[PDB]
């Protein structure tokens, strides 16, 4: 229940007490570079990955190591997307919604590389280096030891979710649910988690949730109030309505990281899309954030984050609005 600040630190703190002194040389060049990472980290011993990182980019004169190391782990972590290599793919069109192609066993030595992604994530995370791979939080939850719910599955599989929402409405389910994220993908996954264990102990993410993971690993960027405000569309309400006034009150109330959670809890995730909040992308194609009046005052606010819409419900006041609003953004998803 503490900040996502603590957190932090106690991550962090936690990688320091348990760091290696000396140092390790990856040598790559820059368009062999996921078959060269892949063979000299996979040659190593997981703990010599905790040695401090000298990235050695065949060619180039630099001695900032650091970004150099950014570098590489940006570079690396949009490397392992290609549909080459059949590791990754998509659930939705404009690269919506990342997961582990089940087709991964295309190539007979694929777990492997899924044990040696596993170990680069872990690298990130214990260098406190940030990825831009785009993994979805369900996937965070797997890798919290979190089940994925139907809400999860309303936000990857919109209509597989709709007919679920109606069968029930009107057991099989949860193991419905489960397969849908689990299918054809387990020794991958199982994979994945072995070769992030063997680098650093997922036990350290304990106190972790999903969205704060998600930030751990991608970094936190300032948010463009007035960007957001601009790229927002609205249904039966208007951009005047007292929720709305109320609403946009509390968002320029709220500090970076809280706007950070909403950004999460509306689209389902903290990073920003390409040309901001105008270019904003769900399932079925472009979809730009909306606000819709849905729901009794009674209610929470809740999200669709394959629309990036979010239901608000007409409150009365603007410390109920506010209340609701701070309670559901930080205690559901």
């Amino acid at each position: 229940d503490r900040s996502f600040r603590w957190k932090y630190h106690q991550f962090r703190f936690l990688c320091h007490s348990n760091a290696l002194p000396s140092h390790v040389k990856i040598s790559v060049s820059r368009q062999t570079l996921f078959e060269d990472s892949f063979q000299q980290i996979m040659n190593m011993k997981p703990y010599d990955l905790r040695r401090r990182l000298y990235i050695i980019m065949r060619g180039e004169e630099g001695l900032d190591y650091g970004g150099i190391a950014r570098e590489w782990f940006f570079l690396l972590s949009h490397e392992v997307l290609n549909p080459m290599y059949c590791l990754f793919e998509y659930a939705g069109k404009n690269n919506y919604c990342l997961q582990i192609n089940p087709a991964s066993s295309i190539n007979p030595d694929h777990l492997t590389y899924f044990r040696f992604i596993g170990r680069f994530i872990a690298m990130a995370l214990y260098h406190g280096k940030f990825i831009d791979t785009g993994f979805t939080l369900p996937f965070y939850k797997r890798m919290l030891n979190k089940r994925p719910t139907l809400k999860d599955l309303e936000s990857i599989d919109p209509e597989f979710y709709n007919s679920i929402v109606w069968i029930k409405e009107n057991e099989y389910i949860m193991l419905l649910t489960d397969w849908r994220f689990t299918r054809g993908v387990e020794e991958q996954t199982k994979a994945f988690l072995d070769g992030f264990n063997e680098v650093a102990p997922l036990e350290w993410l304990r106190y972790f949730d999903e969205k704060e993971l998600e930030l751990m690993l991608c970094g936190m960027q300032e948010i463009d109030m007035s960007d957001w405000q601009k790229s927002t569309i609205y249904r039966h309400y208007t951009k005047n309505s007292k929720q709305i006034q109320w609403f946009w009150q509390v968002v320029k109330e709220m500090d970076n990281e809280k706007r950070i959670r909403l950004l999460q809890f509306v689209t389902g995730t903290c990073r920003l899309p390409v040309g901001g909040f105008a270019e904003l992308i769900g399932s079925n194609g472009p979809q730009k954030f909306c606000i819709d009046k849905v729901g009794k005052e009674t209610w929470l606010p809740r999200s669709h984050t394959c629309f990036n819409r979010l239901d608000l419900p007409p409150y009365k006041s603007y410390e109920q609005l506010r209340e609701k609003l701070l309670y559901a953004i930080e205690e559901t998803e």
